[PDB]
């Protein structure tokens, strides 16, 4: 319906740029705009935008066009027999999860928030708590319809012709065109619940040992919080949450009558029940230690999505802190075999004088064939630093460390890394760029990130 000049940032609310934002529920209108941008030969180009949950500058285009895809949110079909869903790129994973449950179907890859679009999920090739067993979002896309620079709509599949373009679009950050529509293969489920095992470790060595002892193959889902502030040996201690989807006979009789129902997110969160924090005189001593170890250690606990998958939700408004501004989100992965190198990076972080509380630790499994896919088999870490003197130059050093240890950064979280660091981290970038130049010779699709990371 409308085109509007708008100041656009990522979720991190940093590096703002003004673009013409097109918001239409009409698909033929989206096709026309891309054809109009291409008629000039790609003036300053266009880029799709979803829900803006990426922290960086991948979903903005200063002095150019941004197409909002959220109004394109029709669920065309769900089929329980073939396990397939046909949805527009603008549907979000919360919406899809809600719609698919009554069929006994599960969204195969869920990120730490359900507010992301299908287009957004494919474009960043998002990963979730179950990566080691299921791969990333791209692994589960059976087909997609891509609007290219030439104004045509190409029907892509993971195998067969245009496979190269499919796998370039996966993790392509919108730089091969606009995903309009997609078929996802879902995971069959009989309940909307998990069976969980909790474990708490005392150190980083202990956290690594737990992930290396072969136990990870017993759980489809697995992730941890870790201590990034304490000095060794407390550095790297973890609360690990692992589990699998439950069967209906594994549910208590109470919940057996509605196995696939989703519980309404509660009104009262912890900040509302305890306004003045959780800490008491015991918290930071040996009794405090024992309490966390006991509460974080359990076997066969039945949990809903909110409990098992979104454990930050109970903590309400407290620590993000004031928002995602002003904090710098930083995520990387170090190859599995590089255990000593990974241990070094963690030590570098704690000695930096930059303090992160909100921490994710997860061991990734095998990678996919997308040349710009973020995930590789290894140690995935997410940290959250308050913007503060010396931070920029510190994370540049972290970049060097990650790069040197065979790892990489994640575009969905980045806003500040250099093109050189990035290109070295992604050794298949030239291969990907070649594909991009075949499908968009005029640079009809472009973004701040494309220009910054020299993927243009
Ligand atoms: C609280 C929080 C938790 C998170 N947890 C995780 C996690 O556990 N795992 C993980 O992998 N990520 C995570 N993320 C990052 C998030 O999953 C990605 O940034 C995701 O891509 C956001 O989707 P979106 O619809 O908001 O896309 P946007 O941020 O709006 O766009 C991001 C990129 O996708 C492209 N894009 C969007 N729609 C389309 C389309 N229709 N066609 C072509 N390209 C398109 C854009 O061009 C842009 O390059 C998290 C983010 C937040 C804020
Ligand atoms: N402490 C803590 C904590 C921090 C973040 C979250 C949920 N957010 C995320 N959770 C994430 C979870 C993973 C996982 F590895 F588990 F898949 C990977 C990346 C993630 N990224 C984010 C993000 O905020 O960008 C939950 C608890
Ligand atoms: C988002 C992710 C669950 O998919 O959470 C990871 C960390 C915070 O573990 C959860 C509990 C043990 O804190």
């Amino acid at each position: 319906a409308t085109t509007t000049a708008t100041r656009l940032t990522g979720w991190g609310r940093t590096a703002p740029s003004v673009a013409n934002v097109l918001r239409t529920p009409d698909a033929e209108m989206i096709v026309k705009a891309v054809a109009r941008v291409a008629e000039s030969g790609g003036g300053r180009g266009a880029i799709a935008r979803g829900l803006g949950r990426s922290y960086g500058d991948n979903a903005q285009n200063g002095g150019g066009l941004v197409i909002d895809m959220t109004p394109l949110n029709t669920i065309h079909s769900i089929d329980a027999d073939t396990k397939l869903v046909d949805i527009d790129a603008g549907v979000n994973l919360d919406q899809l999860m809600k719609a698919a449950l009554p069929f006994g179907l599960w969204v195969p890859v869920l990120p730490g928030t359900r507010q992301v679009t299908v287009g957004g999920a494919i474009a960043c090739d998002i990963h979730g708590k179950n990566h080691h067993s299921a791969g990333s979002f791209g692994n589960h896309v059976r087909s997609m319809d891509l609007l290219t620079a030439d104004g045509e709509i190409r029907h892509l599949t993971p195998t067969g012709e245009d496979a190269e373009l499919f796998w370039a679009t996966v993790g392509g950050n919108g730089l091969t065109g606009i995903i309009m529509r997609a078929t996802i293969e879902m995971t069959p489920t009989s309940t909307a619940y998990f069976i969980a095992d909790g474990d708490v470790t005392a150190s980083l060595d202990e956290t690594i040992a737990l992930h290396s002892d072969g136990s990870e193959a017993r759980y489809t889902y697995s992730s941890a919080w870790f201590d990034a502030i304490s000095a060794p040996p407390k550095l790297g201690r973890a609360a690990v949450s692992r589990g699998r989807l439950a069967t209906v006979e594994q549910l208590p009789a109470k919940l057996r009558s509605e196995p696939l129902k989703f519980d309404a997110p509660q009104l009262l969160t912890l900040p509302d029940v305890f306004p003045n924090g959780l800490a008491n005189k015991y918290t930071f001593g040996p009794i405090g230690e024992l309490w966390y170890r006991k509460s974080g250690t359990y076997r066969g606990k039945v949990q809903n999505l909110t409990q098992f998958y979104h454990p930050l939700d109970m903590f309400g408004e407290w620590n993000r802190a004031y928002g995602p501004a002003g904090f710098l989100q930083y995520q990387f992965v170090i190859p599995t075999e590089a255990v000593d190198e990974f241990k070094k990076i963690i030590g570098v972080i704690q000695a930096s004088g930059h303090y992160s509380f909100l921490n994710v630790f997860k061991l990734f499994g095998p990678r996919n064939q997308a040349p710009l896919s973020f995930p590789i088999p290894g140690w995935n870490i997410c940290v959250d630093f308050p913007i503060k003197d010396g931070l920029g130059k510190f994370v540049s050093e972290l970049d060097r460390r990650v790069l040197e240890f065979g790892g990489r950064l994640y575009t969905a979280k980045d806003s500040r890394t250099t093109a050189e660091t990035f290109h070295a981290m992604y050794p298949r970038v030239d291969e990907w760029i070649s594909v991009r130049r075949k499908v968009d010779p005029l640079r009809v699709f472009a973004s701040d990130m494309a220009r910054r990371l020299e993927l243009l």
